[PDB]
């Protein structure tokens, strides 16, 4: 039997889907989203980590000149200084007074722990939803994982469920993402080959194992102090080590919709965004024939108490005539109030209680118990507790029913002034007849 | 639950305050004044004998 529904993406909000199949007693399915995992596709742009500056011993040539050569090494710097005369602890290193040269050489390399402490820059696009859904109906109750696209049919109890494409393709990850251990950062990192000194990505590698490193640290060699061997130089401090203290708090504390952000793989859990289409193919064996169900009749409803609090703050008592005891499906046909319970034992004791949650001062909603239907109606007071550690189980419909006190007063005033206006119309029409007959 | 009453300052008059509340069956408190002690602040001027 083909049926379709649309459940909120709110995790832990149990939706109730009511099937009124003509040949069978109704059934209420409960559909609860237990978990969601919105996972972006990642392209790795490059790896960033602290640089290692490699500075050999100076190739000091006493009593002679030195050439030097260019090399492919990252940020490589080399200069030959003439006229050096260094002293070591025991005396002058060179015999010649000025015919000496210090070949200074330095270059940048990837740090030896970059295998272990690095940040990876990603482009994050075309996210996909996977959801952990709990299906319960009758004697069948199961939790399953479904890809939230209109093709992955999952079986529960022999029912195919298809969780169709999510109502919106939103995701908390911007197009450019930086990932570091447990944290994810929305960050417009500089394109590969154009990172700048002293900022994130001043050295960049296409992979942690890559042979080729871009480096742009603005390393410069300077001349050694006279009589001192030290290969002096100046270089902009590691832009990665600046980043690590400049990061601030990560996307895990800033994502909208209460998303919880996790790495390995990068994903956003429990985003309360949009709604999920559902398609059911319930088999005939899941329904109970109308002969087997109780013929619930003369159904009526009293609301024993109602607070329009975020929990199930209202209580109804339903009263019945029945031929037999049995399980009946129960539903509320108006979204003004959602019911805690999906099915109830109908009893020869003739009454049952059903809990509901509602957000309006005076709801009215058609409940049902098997075939029987009745309009519950209430006067609901506001709660006294200003703040609660749990989300609303109602749909936050707050407009009161037309039979409520506020709408009663409104309808009295509006029908009063409307009747007076219609009477004035009747007067004017009667007069403007008389003045043309006479 | 903040509620307010006003009991006579009459010793042994067992005033009963009724709390009506939405979620709950109403409650009647008794508030019986067993004693009062109205004590002035005293400044000693002097001793006589």
């Amino acid at each position: 039997y083909e049926h379709t529904a649309t459940i909120p993406n709110v995790v832990g909000f149990p939706y109730k889907a009511h099937i009124e199949r003509n040949g069978f007693s109704p059934m209420t399915l409960q559909l609860e989203v237990v978990e969601t995992s919105l996972e972006p596709t990642l392209n790795l742009e490059y790896i960033t980590c602290e640089y290692k500056t490699v500075v050999p011993s100076p190739f000091i040539k006493c009593c002679g000149t030195s050439e030097c050569s260019s090399k492919e090494q990252p940020d490589y710097q080399c200069k030959v200084y003439t006229g050096v005369y260094p002293f070591m602890w025991g005396g002058a290193y060179c015999f010649c007074d000025s015919e000496n040269t210090q070949l200074s050489e330095a270059y940048v390399d990837r740090s030896d722990v970059c295998k272990h402490d690095h940040a990876s820059a990603y482009k994050a696009h075309t996210a996909s939803l996977k959801a952990t859904i709990r299906i319960s109906y009758g004697t069948i109750n199961q939790t399953t994982e479904a890809f939230v696209n209109g093709e992955h049919a999952v079986n529960v109890g022999g029912s195919k469920f298809i969780f169709g494409p999510i109502s919106t393709a939103w995701s908390p990850f911007d197009n450019k993402i930086v990932v570091y251990k447990d944290d994810v950062y929305n960050q417009d990192f500089p394109p590969y080959g154009s990172g700048q000194p002293g900022r994130f990505g001043d050295i960049q590698s296409r992979t942690v194992e890559s042979k080729d490193l871009y480096a742009n640290t603005a390393l410069k060699l300077s001349r050694p102090s006279p009589g001192v061997v030290h290969v002096p130089y100046t270089q902009t401090p590691s832009g990665f080590k600046y980043w690590l203290k400049e990061k601030g708090s990560s996307l895990n504390t800033k994502a909208p919709f209460g998303c919880k952000i996790k790495t390995n793989p990068v994903r956003a859990m429990d985003c309360a965004v949009g709604s999920i289409p559902v398609s059911m193919d319930i088999p005939d064996s899941a329904f109970t024939r109308v002969v087997d169900a109780p013929a619930v009749t003369d159904l009526s409803c009293q609301v024993v108490v109602c607070t329009h609090s975020s929990d199930f703050g209202g209580v109804a008592t339903l009263s019945y005539k029945t031929d037999k005891p049995g399980d009946c499906a129960v539903h509320s046909h108006s979204n003004v109030a959602t019911l805690q319970e999906a099915t109830v034992k109908v009893k020869t004791a003739g009454k049952v209680t059903v809990h509901f949650s509602t957000a309006s001062a005076s709801p009215a909603f058609k409940v049902s118990v098997c075939d029987a239907k009745t309009t519950c109606t209430a006067a609901c007071e506001p709660p006294k507790d200003h703040i609660v550690p749990y989300g609303a189980s109602h749909n936050n419909q707050v407009f009161p029913d037309m039979s409520g006190t506020a709408m009663t007063w409104v309808q009295r005033l509006a029908s009063g002034l409307g009747g007076l206006a219609l009477i004035a119309v009747v007067v004017l029409v009667l007069v403007t007849c008389i003045t043309m007959r006479r």
